[PDB]
């Protein structure tokens, strides 16, 4: 068993993999060992817990994570932190709240702004309609994630301040292609005269551009993901896709690493009562 842990979402989605190749990178730039664990699937939810758990109870140092939901690993994250782990928070913000009432904090978080993505996607979209403007909607991700709130919320404010828009629907599809799919089938189906699509993944955004194709509107109807995974990238170069917010995963799991190894140098946690570190890492919209 390494120095150090990370436990990731799910290498079923490149986000995910890109990430884990940026945490082996920087841990060799170091020279620290890490072992890195990831849940099979999104749904995974007890799983994350038991294999967080499973973890916290052998030698290591610090563990950093980025939680399937906001609550799903708030009392082994409790439990770690009492036990004096080293904690650090990658992409998908921890319910603080709860983990407070648990008796636990994080070293610190390492992120994108998400609601900064969301405007992005939106603000394109709305560049893209001109004076004429139009219907849109938005592919949520899972209920309740941080992430994928702030980029609804980011996107929700910024298509409100354009008076041509209209935001006609804004539904969870839980960063499942298929469900993303069925959603946006059923958006066309009551939204004859939707324009555009902004998606808060790209998992999501290739089932979208699907669910376009499906209804014969390659083109007319605009689909912006998020993540800029490479069949996505792909998708937007072939015109199957608009846009998509790309985030640098490699850079947050890396920079997580170093704030969680900067922090074991201290030689103790950060205290209940203490303002976690927090990393913002950049985003960059990849166009045609
Ligand atoms: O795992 C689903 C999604 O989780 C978010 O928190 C990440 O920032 C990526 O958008 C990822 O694709």
């Amino acid at each position: 068993a390494a120095e150090y842990a990370v436990v990731l979402k799910t290498l079923s989605n490149p986000f995910w993999v890109d990430m884990k190749k940026g945490i082996e990178d920087e841990a060799k730039t170091l020279g620290v060992s890490v072992d890195i664990f990831a849940s099979p699937s999104e749904g995974d939810f007890q799983s994350q817990l038991q294999l967080f758990e499973d973890l916290s109870n052998k030698k290591y140092k610090g563990i950093a994570f980025a939680p399937l939901s906001s609550v799903n690993l708030v009392m082994p994250v409790a439990r770690a932190w009492q036990k004096g782990l080293y904690l650090v928070n990658l992409d998908e913000k921890i319910d603080m709240d709860n983990l407070k009432k648990a008796g636990g904090n994080v070293e610190g978080f390492v992120t994108t702004d998400n609601v900064a993505v969301g405007a992005k996607g939106a603000d394109f979209i709305i560049n893209k309609l001109g004076a004429e403007g139009g219907e849109v909607a938005i592919i949520e991700g899972k209920a309740g994630n941080a992430s994928g709130e702030a980029r609804r919320n980011g996107a929700t404010e910024a298509f409100k301040k354009a008076n041509q828009i209209k935001l006609v629907a804004s539904q969870p599809a839980d960063w499942d292609r298929i469900k993303a799919l069925d959603v946006a089938t059923n958006v066309l189906q009551r939204n004859p005269n939707l324009k555009a699509f902004y998606c808060a993944n790209d998992t999501m955004a290739m089932g979208v551009a699907q669910a376009v194709a499906n209804a014969g509107k390659i083109g007319k109807v605009l689909v912006v993901g998020t993540d800029g995974i490479p069949e996505a990238r792909k998708m937007v170069e072939a015109g199957q896709m608009t846009a998509t917010v790309a985030q640098n995963p490699a850079d947050i799991g890396a920079t997580g690493l170093k704030l969680m190894v900067d922090a074991a140098k201290t030689g103790k946690v950060i205290p209940l009562e203490k303002t976690p570190e927090f990393k913002l890492v950049d985003s960059i919209l990849v166009t045609k």
